[PDB]
């Protein structure tokens, strides 16, 4: 585990993250994809043999003896608001796992069911609050990745405000 474990965040592609691991925000067919899951096809192609896994589960592919966590988030556009929220806590749930069964002592994760997978709304502080709810009894140093600058500082201001 981490010394002193940490929560970060950065805004910069997190296909060249400087942690141990890294978590995709994956479909659930293992496809290329767009936006993360394809900047982590280009990085990580390898990682993507037999990477499919159902909405709300995590599934570990090593690329080389890097892992990549195909974390499949639902997407909102399909799930109802209740439906979602219960797939999205179970996806980062399953994350920890896989990153406390890897042993590492660092991660970098992006937000589940943003963007795309949004259904049009801002989901900042669901998926973020989700993925604490997961990785706060994680010893391993979590590096959140964003794209989007209000983004940035709001998940800043929410690491600060625990301490
Ligand atoms: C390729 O990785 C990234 C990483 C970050 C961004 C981003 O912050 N876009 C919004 C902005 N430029 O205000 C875009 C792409
Ligand atoms: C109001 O609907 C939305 C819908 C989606 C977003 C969103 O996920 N932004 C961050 C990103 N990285 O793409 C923000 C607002
Ligand atoms: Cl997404």
């Amino acid at each position: 585990g981490a010394m002193a474990p940490s929560y970060r965040v950065k805004r910069m592609d997190i296909a060249k993250n400087d942690e141990e691991c890294v978590v995709n925000a994956a479909n659930p067919r293992g496809l290329p994809g767009d936006g993360v899951c394809k900047a982590v096809y280009k990085k990580w192609p390898e990682s993507f043999k037999n990477s499919a896994t159902p909405v709300g589960t995590a599934k570990t592919v090593m690329c080389g003896t890097y892992p990549v966590i195909h974390a499949v988030g639902p997407n909102f556009s399909n799930y109802t608001e209740s439906e979602g929220d219960r797939e999205l806590a179970a996806a980062y749930r399953e994350v920890a796992k896989e990153v406390t069964r890897l042993g590492v002592n660092s991660v970098a994760i992006p937000l589940l069911s943003t963007g795309v997978y949004s259904g049009g709304k801002d989901r900042l502080t669901q998926s973020l609050n989700h993925l604490f709810t997961a990785m706060d009894s994680t010893d391993a140093d979590v590096v959140i990745y964003c794209r989007d600058k209000e983004w940035e500082k709001k998940i800043s201001e929410a690491i600060q405000m625990r301490t």
